[PDB]
This record gives structure tokens, C-alpha cells and sequence, in this order.
């Protein structure tokens, strides 16, 4: 909408206060004009037409508890944007400043949330799996990064390049949390899931085995739940992932730990310039390897320590 720039306050999921930019036209909107070609959040109602209605309130006071996914949606998209912006030179998910929108609220008991292919979706939970979504900014930056992966490599949602694309949201969600440096850590998802529950996460980069899933190539899933296990078979390339900032010794294969900042460059580089649609694990460790030979040169310690992290998780 057209209006003035305008700051509100209200408080998050989790019960913490944030300023948020919003916009002033008879009431103050959930847009955010300081960003891009702005950040929208919309109100989808409980139901699932999409978007919803643009996120409009009174009095620029954002504390009720209906408001509280919304203020997080909207100021966790900021923190995702200035993440890219500042930390990769990548104005937006395409780049080119497009318009982030966000809706919340989204259906009843929705225990998940989505990019549907031009905005992102986030559930309220049922109370038990899941609170809304939107608490989480690992979250909402996996989220906004699938937007990335489609307008950049463009990994098919299957398989492995689905099991990478998942992985690439995992990465840049963590990279995210800890840009943000609110309680970070290397899991997925624990700010919002189970409440009932302490010290869980929906995923594990830096043992994804916590919950189940595979942190090597032999352990991998082949079968045709979750599209192949994308959210699985993720974790392979994740606890490389973690390797290669964090180092570790995994199935007796050592990795030299070289930190978050160059983990994050070199898939980038990776993500943007050498993955296509239909890249597969190995074709991964090829991306990454000759991303850090670009960044850092071939007798790089960053080099060596790629090659040993997919090694070390079976990736040839
Ligand atoms: C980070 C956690 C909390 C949420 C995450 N959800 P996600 O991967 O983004 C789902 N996207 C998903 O299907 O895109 C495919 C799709 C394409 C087009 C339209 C709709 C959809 C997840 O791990 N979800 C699995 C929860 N068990
Ligand atoms: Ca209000
Ligand atoms: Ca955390
Ligand atoms: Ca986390
Ligand atoms: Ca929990
Ligand atoms: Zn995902």
C-alpha cells in the first residue's frame, strides 16, 4: 500500500518485545519499506486461500496473542534479508529486491510451514508438535531460502537435489540464527517444537542421527516417502556441513573446522554459481570443493577441508 514508513512494537511468539517497520494509511500495515521493495505479512484467518489480507491493525501495537506470528514473520524476514544482503551482496531472494510476502495463521492445527513457490506460509501448530512457526528464525530463514534455491540453482524438490535443497535451507537458516546471535545453535526448529518437550529440535546438523537421520552416504533412505527423503537425506549433507565450520572426527575421517563465515561463503558460491536443477550429491562435493578453490586456492586449508567432510559422510 501507499503510505509513510512508520515503526511499531509488539511482542513474538516467545514472548520477547521487537520493533517492527510497518506502514501508516488509515491503519498501520505489516510493511516494511526499509527493505528491499518491502516485506509483507498477511493474515490468512485459519484458513488456506492465499495470501490473505494484509496485516492491518489499529493503534501500531502489536501484543495481542492473534498478533504474535505475525511479528515475528515479519521482523525474522528482515533479519533473513539483511543476512543476504549484508553478509552474500544478494539484494532478496531473486536478487533483484523482489517483495518478500508472508502469510500466518495459516489453516487449523497446520504443524508446518512452506514456500509455495512466490511467498512463504507458516501454521500455527496443534499446541503439542508444534507452536507457530514463525517463532523460529532458523525457521523462517529456511524458508525464505528455499526462494533462493528456486531462483538460483533451482534443485528439483526429490531426491537428492531435493535432499541438497533441503540441506541449503538448513545451512543458510543456521548461518541466520547465528547472524542474529540469539541462542544459536546447529538444530533445527527447537524455539517452536514441542513445547512440552526441552532440549529437542525437529533436526540435528551437528548429529542428525539425534532424530533418526542419516549422517552418512551408506545410511542413506531410497525409498519414495517425502519425496524421496529430502528431509532425511538431508542430514548428510548437513552434518557435512557442520563438519566443515566445526570440524570433527566422524567414522574416523578428521575435518580441520574452518568456521560459520567460510562454510557460508563457499556454499554460496556453490548454491549461485555451479549447482544446476538436477545435481546429486556428488556433483555437491564438486560445487564445493571448486567454490573454495575459487575463494581461498587449491592448497587451501578450506579446500582440504571440504574434500575431508564429504569423506568423511560417504560422498565421493
Ligand atoms: C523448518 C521446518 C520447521 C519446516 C520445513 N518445511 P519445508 O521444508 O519448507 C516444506 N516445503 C515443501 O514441502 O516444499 C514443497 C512445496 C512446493 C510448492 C508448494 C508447496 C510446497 C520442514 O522441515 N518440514 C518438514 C516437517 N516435518
Ligand atoms: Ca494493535
Ligand atoms: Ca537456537
Ligand atoms: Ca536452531
Ligand atoms: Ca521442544
Ligand atoms: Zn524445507
Amino acid at each position: 500500500i501507499t503510505g509513510t514508513s512508520t515503526v511499531g512494537v509488539g511482542r513474538g511468539v516467545l514472548g520477547d518485545q521487537k520493533n517492527i517497520n510497518t506502514t501508516y494509511s488509515t491503519y498501520y500495515y505489516l510493511q516494511d519499506n526499509t527493505r528491499g521493495n518491502g516485506i509483507f505479512t498477511y493474515d490468512a484467518k485459519y484458513r488456506t486461500t492465499l495470501p490473505g489480507s494484509l496485516w492491518a491493525d489499529a493503534d501500531n501495537q502489536f501484543f495481542a496473542s492473534y498478533d504474535a506470528p505475525a511479528v515475528d514473520a515479519h521482523y525474522y524476514a528482515g533479519v533473513t534479508y539483511d543476512y543476504y544482503k549484508n553478509v552474500h551482496n544478494r539484494l532478496s531472494y531473486d536478487g533483484n529486491n523482489a517483495a518478500i510476502r508472508s502469510s500466518v495463521h495459516y489453516s487449523q492445527g497446520y504443524n508446518n510451514a512452506f514456500w509455495n513457490g512466490s511467498q512463504m506460509v507458516y501454521g500455527d501448530g496443534d499446541g503439542q508438535t508444534f507452536i507457530p512457526l514463525s517463532g523460529g528464525i532458523d525457521v523462517v530463514a529456511h524458508e525464505l531460502t528455499h526462494a533462493v534455491t528456486d531462483y538460483t540453482a533451482g534443485l528439483i524438490y526429490q531426491n537428492e537435489s531435493g535432499a541438497i535443497n533441503e540441506a541449503i535451507s538448513d545451512i543458510f537458516g543456521t548461518l541466520v540464527e547465528f547472524y542474529a546471535n540469539k541462542n544459536p545453535d546447529w538444530e533445527i526448529g527447537e524455539d517452536v517444537y514441542t513445547p512440552g518437550i526441552s532440549g529437542d529440535s525437529l533436526r540435528s546438523m551437528s548429529d542428525p542421527a539425534k532424530y533418526g537421520d542419516p549422517d552418512h552416504y551408506s545410511k542413506r533412505y531410497t525409498g519414495t516417502q517425502d519425496n524421496g527423503g529430502v528431509h532425511i537425506n538431508s542430514g548428510i549433507i548437513n552434518k557435512a556441513a557442520y563438519l566443515i565450520s566445526q570440524g570433527g572426527t566422524h567414522y574416523g575421517v578428521s575435518v580441520v573446522g574452518i568456521g560459520r563465515d567460510k562454510l557460508g561463503k563457499i556454499f554460496y558460491r556453490a548454491l549461485t554459481q555451479y549447482l544446476t536443477p538436477t545435481s546429486n550429491f556428488s556433483q555437491l562435493r564438486a560445487a564445493a570443493v571448486q567454490s573454495a578453490t575459487d575463494l581461498y586456492g587449491s592448497t587451501s586449508q578450506e579446500v582440504a577441508s571440504v574434500k575431508q567432510a564429504f569423506d568423511a559422510v560417504g560422498v565421493k
